[PDB]
């Protein structure tokens, strides 16, 4: 059978200032008191205290949860679950990066389907949709306010548990690239770096579709122009503005065709040292690119010309080469780490690593099948 | 401002087989009592009673209305509106093209809002969302199923209104190629030309982002390859599948883009002699591009591209001109009228179908802003 | 000598909102009062007073003079000049097009030289800065507000005299593109044809620079992608600022390399008949290039690639050829008058106005050089 | 805002022969006792003298202040103004290079503001314009007859300040070639490389505007045919007649774009070390350029092609890279020191030089945002 799907929340705001609008959409649902979550930094620059003002001119309360952390916890999840519960509260509001989206959507689906978010891991394993939740964006790299994924570390397990499930996309999703300006270079970097592994993978993807296909040439060919001046300027609108279309359109693309090795690896570095999600795939993607560049040349090297490489005369071998050259290239200029050792990863750790990578959800699109002793390669790649 | 935002169902169901779902997806939304709202020609093949079966086998009722008429009427509405009534509808599944899912995107707002359909046309009128509804999509071309878009006919004026409102998005869409292998010659082309149509006007519209953009580029890729092929041969499935997407790429592209003047016009030559939508857009297609040149060079000369032209070695207006050019051929190929005037349009007419395409909403996103007199001249041409 | 100076206002103003500061920098010159020289039609639409409350909320008095008329004329300066003394004010604020600008240089020239405008036709023959004056632009084409040009009708001899004296360059300008969205599309074409014909002559004229060249190459550049977007749709901000921008680098260059043929007998059709200084231009314009083309033939094959045509393969010559050709076809695309017969250009003045073009200070610097019978069949070929 | 404004004095003279005018100039202004602000080489020559003579001819009275060293100190400009008291001048003629120009503009500025020279560092401190200015410009690099730049070592702090105040704007500039045909082939060189910095960070800043983007792309095109020349041989007449073109373009431009980090160090190592200004730019130049690239490295491409290089078949990046290897040739060609340790630098300061670079006016405008640690690296860099 040859069928596909396309989910995404009904209704997605864009454009300088859309935040203003969160009070009057969140009235518009008729709820009555939203959890806030957030993190600890948004929380201390005071991004909080902003957006509840909004919240509540509209008529609807806010309770301020800003425990949600980089890496999401399950813990996170019981305790913000603990904080819906107390402050009685009938929707989530979500104010950051992925890791407050996840977080949130974490909270609020177990505030409707009841167990513990280690319940639902895999594939629609769920039974309720969940709970009114508006996703407010403020890095240029998830799409998190866009998907059906929700990413939670299981503490116990040193393991990012991917949790697919159509109960979990936004409502409503708000991408207001004023919110974004002040991230610092580091931040920009590597959240634009996790969107242009959302574009590759989606493009390379065995679940690709020619609708996902069209978001993610068009996101790597952005991403491609605007995503080094991002960096070099934080404060340069345009830039910012163009990441935060790519950074959606990535998202799009992915959460309807599906990733690859780069997050099936990424995911489990993550847990173990709690790295950058971002980092991670922007030291990992030239290494699952080399590797899956036989099941899929000519699309890599058409990603070649999207990244503004002239293949001109080259085989489409030569050319797919090319497209592995600018992306080291790209990472090395936006000061990306050479690689998993100098950042603290272990020796001892690489073959608990694979194992792991290759039981995410994440590799089955993948377009290369590895088995146990190529993906060890892959990490070990990675340390240099 | 700079805002904008982005629309469409949540859930969007693709490929061979997947109207099988139409019934538990029905049920998952807790309505008893479904009108099926198609027209009288699907409804004689017996589509219709295919799909009341599925529909009732997960519980849900069937109260069948087989009266949409291509070009839906204001009358249809009124009708489709007592039959939801009187058989204690809750809800309302569309069957066919975009007749059917406009007749019943207006009953179904109608029921939410009273009033009379007239009462919507312009831009988000509404107070409330329309009922439960799910699309079900059996031409390639118009995308309604996706999109906030409603054309009703007031027959008293003779105008198609266009209702434009964020209360009309399906609460589900079902896109299967196989209920698109039907469609006869004629009507593949007339419907992959309006596919072609929203994609082109949305790329040149004033409200274009660059998530629109990378959708509308797709569909005119696509289109160009396997639309001649899906004419050619109905029993073509590869290309009865690039079809259903490339409708839907470009239903995403408009609903959210906008259209222009082509649709402007359009709208009153159906509404004056019931043509065919898509072959009052195929007519007036070439006129409308030519006009609108100026203030969309650079944009034309890339369609031109896309479309397969050679543009080496020439200009940017020299590039779009092969443009109108490939349109103007394709129209052919696949047995356009070469106008109006041989389809019983009437030039007494011409200033009242001028004056009433200023008032459609879809010039509102036209890239060139046009004096009374200049939509005339367009109209004229268009006649012979 | 091989000496050679560039003119124009210390401090010059641009961007949107930029007409706020005319008031505080009025004031900061230490002026009292303020002859606001405007014309009828944007005393009509209010313009003249937006303007006069910011320089009263500033502490500066102003006194609306709304009689300049276009193509200014010896009495509107008499009759502005009688306004300034008897309404007792020390500074001129010009606000509209170049028939605005000229008109408050001659009123301010004559206002401190005390005879009549008539006594400065030439060339620097004045003896005295004229009155402290703010141009604030409102079309794009004249440049006037940076210049040193003022062109007063000699209502005698019907002939658009000119003063070119270093004493009407105004003080300060202010170029607000806001201002100009206003121009309906005719007006949009026909100065923004005359920006383009300073550019060309400029970069043709044997007063040039690598100076002026610098600000003619960008101009023609500008023009050519943005002035049918301006014409297309008056609301398209980038356009407009594109070409207050454009009109202010042919300005600057026209201003310090002088014109040629085009302006000399434009300047003749224009006192005779009161056209369209614009319109003028734009009908001469390809008549003109092609007579000077053996003189300048390189140049003009870089003003066709400046205008985006492609010369690859093609002699010196052949280039040349194509900048016609496509000066034609941008005449065609904005609606221009094919020929002066139409406009009412009469045959018996053709003598005349031949031997008044060659009188004229702009015949100067054009690069070939015609006797009497040459400048006819130029009249003669604008006439069809 | 998008707003912007372009500063230039109201007349500039050019050409051979031009300082004959400066007497007749002085005289319409209306000022009595100018002091001549010149420096010790150029006094000894007999230009001093020369000029002198001129100013006298014609009814003003001149009084020599032949003291302003190369990098001029604050003490300079307390000398300077103990001087203009003394002889009681009410006016100020610059004669020789940036060094002569900038202790003009600073006596002239603090004579007619108040305290002390240090008390206007930064942009638009003073409250007054300064009394009137005539520079007449002997090199070809600096374009500070055209700028509201004066640049004064603090020499306390080892400082070169730029003090950027539209009120230092020079009344009238000389641009007379005859007075430059002497510049020994070191300074040609120097001041040169200092007019092609000049236009660079003009053309990559982030105060560009298409005024400044065509100055500056004529500047690049004329340097890189004509300095080479101008170098191999100061007799070459139109090699200095082009330098004396271009180094105005480069003003033009870079003083109302901005300039970059190049400037902001220079401006350090100047006052820790007194090299020259033109040196110090080419030593950094590439450096600064190579860490711009990732922001701008579109433009840089363009730069490529400007200075002659063949960008055919290559990406933008590469395009950008070549442009970094003429600049490097160029530099080397002209017998610039490759780094600045063999000069007398010294690593000990590197920390202080990258702090203070940091608060110099310059560094505002540089497209691409540093830390600390990153101005670090390209002084180290530059050490070599
Ligand atoms: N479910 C999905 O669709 C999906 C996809 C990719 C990644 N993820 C998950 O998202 C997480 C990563 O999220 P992320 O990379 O967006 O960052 P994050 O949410 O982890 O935030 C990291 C830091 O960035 C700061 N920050 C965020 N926005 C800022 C702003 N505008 N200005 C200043 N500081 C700002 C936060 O305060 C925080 O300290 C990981 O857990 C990853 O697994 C989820
Ligand atoms: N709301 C929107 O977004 C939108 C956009 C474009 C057009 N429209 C409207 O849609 C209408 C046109 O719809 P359409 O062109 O899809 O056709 P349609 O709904 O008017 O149907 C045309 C004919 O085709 C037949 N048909 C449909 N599917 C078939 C199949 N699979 N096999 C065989 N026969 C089949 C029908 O029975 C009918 O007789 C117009 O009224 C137009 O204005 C709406
Ligand atoms: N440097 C110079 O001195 C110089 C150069 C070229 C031409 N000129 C002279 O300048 C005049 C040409 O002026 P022009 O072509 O700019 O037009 P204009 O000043 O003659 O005005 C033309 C018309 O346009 C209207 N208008 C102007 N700005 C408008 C706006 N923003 N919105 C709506 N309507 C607006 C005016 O009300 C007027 O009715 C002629 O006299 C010509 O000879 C002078
Ligand atoms: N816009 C600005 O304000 C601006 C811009 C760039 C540089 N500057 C400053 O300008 C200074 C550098 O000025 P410069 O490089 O033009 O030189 P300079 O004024 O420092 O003169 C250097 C030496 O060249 C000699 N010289 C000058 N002209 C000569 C000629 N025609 N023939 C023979 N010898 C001649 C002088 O006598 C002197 O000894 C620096 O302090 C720099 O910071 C200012
Ligand atoms: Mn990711
Ligand atoms: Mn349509
Ligand atoms: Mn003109
Ligand atoms: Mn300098």
């Amino acid at each position: 059978n040859t069928q596909s799907a396309f989910f995404m929340p009904s209704v997605n705001l864009f454009g300088a200032g859309s935040v203003n609008e969160v009070g009057t959409r969140l009235a518009d649902l008729g709820v009555k008191k939203a959890l806030l979550v957030t993190d600890a930094g948004l929380h201390g620059l005071g991004l909080s205290e902003k957006i509840s003002s909004i919240i509540r001119a509209a008529g609807v309360e806010v309770s301020i949860f800003p425990k949600a952390e980089p890496n999401p916890t399950d813990k996170n999840v019981a305790e913000g679950l603990e904080a819906y519960n107390a402050e009685n509260c009938d929707s989530i509001v979500t104010l950051g990066g992925g890791s407050s989206h996840d977080a949130g959507k974490a909270i609020a689906l177990v505030a409707a389907n009841g167990g513990k978010i280690h319940d639902y891991e895999g594939v629609d394993v769920s039974k309720e949709p969940m709970v009114p939740l508006i996703a407010i964006n403020t890095t240029a790299g998830t799409g998190s306010e866009l998907t059906k994924f929700t990413i939670i570390t299981d503490t116990e397990r040193k393991v990012k548990m991917a949790i697919v499930d159509k109960h979990v996309t936004p409502t409503l999703s708000i991408n207001d690239p004023e919110l974004m300006v002040g991230m610092p270079p580091s931040l920009t970097a590597a959240t634009g770096l996790d969107a242009l592994t959302h574009a590759i993978e989606a493009y390379v993807s065995t679940g690709a579709t020619p609708i996902t296909d069209a978001l993610a040439i068009q996101a790597i060919k952005i991403i491609s122009k605007y995503l080094p001046r991002a960096v070099a300027n934080g404060k340069d609108i345009e830039a910012r503005e163009q990441m935060a279309f790519a950074q959606s359109l990535a998202g799009m693309a992915f959460n309807n065709a599906g990733l690859g090795y780069v997050h099936a690896i990424a995911h489990q570095l993550g847990g173990f040292y709690n790295f950058p999600h971002g980092v991670c795939n922007a030291v990992l993607l030239p290494y699952v690119c080399r590797f899956n560049l036989i099941s899929k040349v000519e699309r890599y090297a058409e990603i070649a010309a999207f990244l503004g490489e002239n293949v001109d005369g080259l085989s489409t071998y030569d050319a797919a080469e090319k497209a592995i050259k600018a992306i080291e290239r790209m990472a090395k200029d936006l000061n990306i780490p050479k690689g998993f050792k100098e950042l603290g990863a272990k020796e001892e750790d690489i073959e608990t690593l694979a194992k792991n990578a290759m039981k995410d959800a994440c590799a089955l699109t993948n377009p290369r099948k590895p088995k146990l002793e190529e993906v060890i390669q892959i990490i070990k790649n990675a340390m240099l």
